[PDB]
């Protein structure tokens, strides 16, 4: 069982952080692009976690596009072969894109709106707000409005949770309602009530990761449990990878 | 006795509502400006924010270069009156650094670079409370270490006078200051910035470099400031100028 997830956005903005946060550990990234391929035991899930950089407006997203489009055409390839193994194969196929916007606390930059665009149809794009302890609670309730107002108004297919199965489709829907995720990462645990916890620690207090009251992390969390994976996955296989191939089909005549 | 002050940074970093908080007033603004009577203690000021973002500066340098050319055509007018005309130089530009927390972008350095022998510069560290103590103290030892090696002449606080010397050598130890902005007070009478897990104190030197900043606008600071734009760097302009007109 493979999961991939994709993180852009410009330099220092808390990438890396968010990723050990999200799977509570240390990754030594590798070769503006880095990966790592990890694997979860008693969770049979391997992962590939990758980070891009971005910065030209259009040619800004283009090295994301083409190390997406390059997961595609190597999973077609393999599809294509006449002595194929399909299991046995590593699916590297990009399953879900958080898109990190920096938070000015204004709106979405037009870059930002751009970079979506071009990406909606490629993969599952979930927009997140970057150190959102950046913002106080109302600046944060108008910002995400903004942003949400913008994504709408530009016609952009953002990822959506499912809804449908009964249950959770109550955690679920719930999930939807937080978009765009207002996340916090930190290298920095203490250990409270012999449990494990993720903060920021500032003269005047600390930011706890996994209080729902502080940001939405727990909120961005549950895009991990199993039937959240396999949603995502399943998109990522029926629809727009079949985007991908179809063009690919016509050119190859 | 006036002073003009140029905030420069990309847009939303907190340009504005720094300028609010270092005059404790509200004010109603590409580049925008105001004009604030601070009747304090007898100052008008000339309050401009640019929004940034080597084509990247020239609207500031532009500005700047318009201000000294103005003051020019007026010093070599027949009928001139040199008192009682509204000098516009800017004396000071406060230049936005976001908190990445990693180092100085290139588009900083460069536009530092060009902006030193036309203003003096002060960097600061937008949006502070972005960044813990810790990595606060290599951001800024990594940010003047680019400076230093990239031989960048920012402005210094004079310390040769003994009436200031000590005030002005802790201002320039905490350069690049790191700034907080605040449009709200609490009881505990207080300016803060609030999150549900505790309010930063803007004027607390212990929460970040705000109240050091301030410092810029005791009199003696405000008249150096005056001294070298009119001594140096308007000087600088006028003598190109002058070889430019015959
Ligand atoms: N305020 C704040 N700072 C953060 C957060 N996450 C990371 N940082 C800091 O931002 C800096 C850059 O983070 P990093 O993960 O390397 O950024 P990347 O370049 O996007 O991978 C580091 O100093 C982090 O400690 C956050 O949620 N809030
Ligand atoms: N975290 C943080 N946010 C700030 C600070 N100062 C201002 N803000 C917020 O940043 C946003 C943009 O600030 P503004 O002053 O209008 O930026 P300007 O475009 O550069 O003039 C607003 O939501 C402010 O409330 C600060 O020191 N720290």
């Amino acid at each position: 069982f493979v999961f991939n997830i994709l993180c852009v956005g410009e330099t220092g903005i808390g990438k890396s952080t968010l990723l050990e946060t999200l799977f509570n550990q240390k990754f030594d990234f590798s070769p503006k692009l880095k990966a790592v391929t990890y694997d979860l035991k008693e969770a049979n899930v391997k992962l590939k976690l990758t980070v891009v950089e971005t910065c030209n407006k259009e040619n800004n997203i283009k090295p994301v596009v083409d190390y997406i489009d390059n997961q595609f055409e190597n999973y077609l390839q393999e599809e294509l072969k006449m002595k194929r193994s399909m299991q046995a194969f590593h699916d590297t196929r990009v399953h879900v894109c958080l898109y990190f916007i920096a938070p000015t606390g204004h709106s979405l930059k037009s870059i930002d709106l751009v970079a979506m665009k071009k990406l909606e149809n490629k993969v599952n794009v979930i927009p997140v707000i970057a150190k959102s302890d950046t913002i106080t609670k109302s600046e944060l309730q108008k910002f995400k409005a903004r942003i949400l107002s913008e994504i709408q108004s530009n016609e952009i297919g953002i990822y959506q949770f499912p809804t449908d199965d009964e249950a959770v489709s109550e955690t679920n829907s719930v999930m939807n309602q937080h978009i765009p995720f207002a996340v916090v990462g930190s290298s920095e645990e203490v250990k409270i009530n012999g449990k494990t916890v993720r903060v920021r620690q500032y003269p005047w207090g600390s930011v706890q990761v996994e209080n729902e009251n502080h940001c939405d992390f727990v909120r961005l969390r549950e895009m991990l449990l199993r039937v959240n994976m396999e949603d995502l996955r399943e998109r990522t296989h029926g629809v727009h990878y079949e985007t991908y191939r179809r063009q690919r089909l016509i050119e190859m005549g």
